[PDB]
DNA sequence: GCCGAATATTCGG
DNA sequence: CCGAATATTCGGC
């Protein structure tokens, strides 16, 4: 399993992040709020960059597709569930 | 992939920088000839000239980027019968004073 | 917003 | 030193 989907999984689920990245409450997706913070100051604790472009860059070459005021996003994967780390296993490029 | 209109690779022009800084030349610093540089205490070196310029601290990475733009490792004969108790590397088009010839380095395709 | 490609970093042969 | 896996960046719809 690559490390982007080890570490992603790790940050979105840290509870100390949630105010900046977190699960959905029904578990299928997570939130980015505040886009510009979270790329400044957590990107940087998990990759060589601090630039939301290139962490959505990885995010849609493992599959991910964004969901339909403030600068917030949401990403979804059919396998990036909460609870469900094993899924990972079988996540590859596209 | 790079620029449409012009392409110099980032590597290079870092490197000719590092290369060519009074700053850094306990470390890295051209030859007196000026067609090859010199890396003295290859430790220090990537702890302190490295991260300034690249996402890493890493020697073996910085090495992999001179082999992928076809830098080569000078190697000296060795006279005299004293035993001699550091690494040196070139480029053909990496020369002090033709700097443009800097543009014509290709980075190698994989 | 998503994907192709060149360059960058890491790891193993 | 090299090839590949993965990561980061650049630019096209
Ligand atoms: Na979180
Ligand atoms: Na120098």
């Amino acid at each position: 399993v690559p490390a982007f989907l080890t570490k992603l999984w790790t940050l979105v689920s840290d509870p100390d992040t949630d105010a900046l990245i977190c699960w959905s409450p029904s578990g299928n997706s997570f939130h980015v709020f505040d886009q510009g913070q979270f790329a400044k100051e957590v990107l940087p604790k998990y990759f060589k960059h601090n630039n939301m472009a290139s962490f959505v860059r990885q995010l849609n070459m493992y599959g991910f597709r964004k969901v339909v005021e403030r600068d917030d996003t949401e990403f979804q994967h059919p396998c990036f569930l909460r609870g469900q780390e094993q899924l990972l296993e079988n996540i590859k490029r596209k």
